[PDB]
């Protein structure tokens, strides 16, 4: 009937190993991975890469995901992957007792399955280009502790590929990647992107901690309020909102005597506007601090904070490899900055734009001009050409274009003591000297047609004195996207939220 | 009006007046300004001349032609003395400065004969000049002197209500203990992050706007997300597992979570900062448990060392006394069954053997176990493992040869839960089985389930209450003392 032959070969493909002491292959439960009633010294590819670029003397155990597997008759080639490390492993069954069933079982493993391999490492004449570990494991044993259960939504070979203008080049589009984000995050570049994101949080916090800041956590469930862009929730039959920013609370912390504070936390913004550059939820980096007599003391401090961030991102083996891996798939010129950061007034920036023919305004209607986002990018091109930098500062915005807490110039009330920082022509930071006089604050709140009653907890925090202070807010994802030159904010947010995407 | 003009005197030139309210712009000669933290750290050499120093007027007293000002900044105070010069108009202006005003004082530093017991800067300043850059506009809601005192529960004594403090949090936070508490909160965050980063973790940030609850829809806040039905995250549980499923191997998050518990208790809030860890293990999830244990031991060690942290803990204990937090060199680990049998042996519970795994230990019972283990093991810190499967969430992996027990754990400080975690189910078929066994909607969770379907590493994780860890470390009586602007069902403001 020739059916028994198929059922037997199926038992081979599904083989469960009951004793890794007496067998060389199979699916195995984690609790059975004991060799001689003892525990296995198990390596990952990261350790292997550091030591090699003792475990060359004899057989070792190594764990990883099956990135790729190529069957070639009596040979089979496995690429193992861990993070951004990979290594070719070789099963040569003319070297394993002509166990053809073991080869049948190995060839049948689906991509991404997790295996523990026992084998010998050695260096080959011509190492594989794709693998950054230049040794190979010769497989003595291979057991699968987790088998892929389902066809992948797309192949990693395709998702890892640079921009495709070539014949037969398959792209994986944004919607597909984000709907299958846990597969998309396995590309080398995406892995590197979020290691770099972590790296920015780390450098940010450590710089501020070294300058005597304390970290704060302030609430995101608010009771009142730019109400236009605020998500609403029912807070126990009370009318509540999600924080668009920790603004009010970080200031209240300075009014309490904390002197220097920072927060790393989500904020929530209901901008019904699908763009490549904003999200409805993002991680905000917030700083608030006192100054002595000049708010430029703090500006120059914020500036050296970003020069330190850029310097650390661009220094050392680890950060060098992460950036290179991103650039392999998403090429872009290295981010440039100067020893002295260029600073331009809003008024100077306009005149540069009028002078380069990018902007036309009647000599009356200059103060009221609200520079567009496209125009800010035109300004960046100009400053890149004339100052050879991707990073500069704009100060002294018109008070009418800034929020109500922004201190204006005493002797020129239409100008404010405010500032934006730019990376590749796009805003990464916004801040200002604060109004720290209760009566001025009350006046400016009235002058903005705002309800002082819904702000009195905040207003009242200024009524028992208030140090001179300033602050800024920073988009983490935006800093990472613009440092690397990526085309979309969704590339630097783990599970992006926009007005059409609530899932994953 | 003549005496009023002198009390409201605005100084238009600092070089030649010596007193008055002055704007920040009219303050150049620019001075070299000091704060009391720089003073304190350099003394406990600027003592050779007149220095400028800014601070708040913590206390002021007019001993005839003498004026005593206690200047305050953060945790540091120093006594400053005015004794006219014979410029009586200046003594009038100073004596009327309301408390909490911010002044720039210029003068000389001298060792005092009798060091003031109150000021931890055991020097004094002699005032050559004093200006007020910020004048208290309003009468405080209570006095800092009363806010700083230990609460004597007797008739007619001072007591600043919790409600009064929280309604006026920006004054409340100026007490020496409250400032110290939140410095210690930053310290925990720092020790936690740095320990993980040194162990090769990466920081992740995952969304708090969801289409489905992460810890059960009964206690989740509802949100209108552009005409979708949404919820606030109760924990990053689903996303931190997805990141392990994506290969990140070791992740942590420090981020708010939101829980709509309609109970007003002393130990829980509706918003708190969750410290979350998720990581792979090789063969045995106890590898990660021991690692979590060693993280907390490191935190306790670093919090308890000499220097700044001892000063901070000491400042807190001055107003809120409590014995130092203790832990052993080797942490005690009890199974859930053993913990229950300790409670039975001490007459706190009457349970037959076959009823033990069905008992769900209450908060009071856990405090009772805390007292038992404190008397017998001499520690404030222990671990319980092997909780009943039916009492833990659906992502908890059960013991294969003993399914009614799970591979789960809580950590405790002073008998109260600070951490909860478990080995995760890392098999997509077993996960679907457990989702159904817990009568849950696999369709709502599909994005999460699916992340296990292209292989899943053995992993575990845990979630930690930042505010509760600080509260229990210091022995404080209410979670609202370790959250800056606490949220409970009755308080949305500040
Ligand atoms: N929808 C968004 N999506 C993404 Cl991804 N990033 C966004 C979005 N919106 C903003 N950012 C980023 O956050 C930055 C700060 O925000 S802000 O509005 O300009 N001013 C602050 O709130 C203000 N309180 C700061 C202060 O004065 O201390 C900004 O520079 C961008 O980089
Ligand atoms: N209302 C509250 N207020 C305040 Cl202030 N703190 C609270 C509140 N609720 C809880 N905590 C604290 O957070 C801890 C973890 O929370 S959890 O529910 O037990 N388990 C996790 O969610 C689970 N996904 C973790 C995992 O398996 O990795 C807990 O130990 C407490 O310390």
């Amino acid at each position: 009937e020739r059916e028994n032959l198929k059922n037997e070969a199926t038992k081979v493909l599904e083989h469960v190993c009951e004793d890794i002491n007496k067998e060389s292959y199979g699916f195995v439960k984690i609790s059975k991975m004991k060799e001689n009633e003892k525990e296995i010294r198990l390596f990952n590819l990261e350790e292997i890469y550091h030591s090699l670029m003792h475990l060359l003397q004899s057989d070792i155990w190594v764990r990883g995901r099956i990135h790729d597997i190529r069957s070639k008759g009596s040979l089979a080639f496995i690429i193992l992957r861990h993070k951004l490390y990979s290594m070719q492993c070789i099963l040569d069954i003319k070297h394993n007792d002509n166990d053809k069933n073991m080869m049948k079982w190995v060839s049948n493993l689906p991509l991404e399955s997790i295996v523990d391999i026992k084998g010998k490492l050695s260096k080959p004449e011509v190492p594989i280009d794709s693998t950054n570990i230049k040794y190979e494991a010769h497989i003595r044993k291979i057991f699968c502790i987790s088998k892929t259960a389902k066809e992948l939504p797309f192949l990693l070979k395709d998702a890892n590929m640079k921009e495709t203008n070539e014949e037969g080049s398959i792209k994986v589009n944004q919607d597909n990647r984000l709907n299958n984000r846990c597969v998309d995050l396995r590309t080398y570049a995406n892995y590197s992107i979020f290691c770099l994101q972590s790296q920015i949080c780390t450098i940010f916090k450590n710089f501020l901690l070294e300058n005597n800041f304390i970290e704060i956590h302030t609430p995101k469930l608010l009771g009142e309020s730019g109400g236009a862009n605020a998500f609403q929730i029912n807070y126990f039959n009370q009318k509540g909102f999600l924080a668009q920013s920790p603004q009010l609370y970080k200031q209240m912390c300075i009014n309490s005597g904390f002197d220097r504070v920072f927060e790393v936390a989500p904020v929530f913004r209901a901008e019904n506007s699908n763009t490549y550059r904003h999200l409805c939820e993002y991680v905000s980096l917030d700083v608030e601090m006192t100054y002595k007599y000049d708010y430029l003391e703090n500006v120059h401090f914020y500036d050296s904070m970003f020069k330190h961030i850029f310097t650390e991102l661009s220094k050392g083996g680890k950060n060098e490899m992460l950036i290179k891996t991103v650039k392999g798939q998403y090429p872009c010129e290295d981010f440039q900055w100067l020893e002295e950061t260029p600073i331009f007034t809003y008024e100077e920036a306009i005149k540069m734009l009028i002078q380069h023919g990018k902007l036309h305004l009647k000599e009356e209607e200059i103060l009221a001009y609200d520079m567009s986002t496209d125009m800010e990018k035109e300004l960046g091109k100009i400053v890149k050409a004339s100052h050879h930098t991707d990073y500069y500062i704009i100060i002294n915005f018109p008070s009418a274009l800034r929020p109500f807490y922004t201190m204006y110039k005493e002797d020129e009330p239409a100008i404010s003591n405010s500032y934006d920082f730019f990376m590749r022509g796009e805003e990464i930071l916004s801040g200002s000297q604060r109004i720290s006089d209760v009566n001025l604050l009350l006046e400016n709140i009235k002058r903005f047609n705002l309800d002082a009653n819904k702000l009195n907890f905040y207003i009242d925090s200024f009524a028992y004195s208030s140090y001179p202070h300033s602050g800024c807010g920073i988009g983490l994802e935006r800093v990472l996207m613009l440092f690397l030159g990526l085309n979309n904010i969704r590339k630097t947010s783990l599970f992006p939220r926009d007005p059409k995407r609530l899932i994953p």
